[PDB]
């Protein structure tokens, strides 16, 4: 599952965005709406959920306990 606010990779190979990385903006009709941003550079490419697979976020330290 992917949902906006995700970080997303492309794994699309004849991209432009090929291993790049992006963040799930919004699902558009099915599809997810990437943003890469380089800290002024950005640009907004709506993709497929097929045509992205899921990284990893910041590795927070979860905890539960009875």
């Amino acid at each position: 599952m992917i949902f906006p606010g995700a970080t997303v990779r492309v794994t699309n190979v004849d991209d432009t965005y090929y291993r790049f990385e992006g963040l799930v903006q919004r699902v558009s009709d099915g599809k997810a709406a990437v943003l890469f941003e380089n800290g002024n550079w950005d640009k907004l490419v709506t993709f497929r959920l097929s045509e992205l697979e899921a990284v990893k976020p910041i590795l927070e330290h979860h905890h539960h306990h009875h």
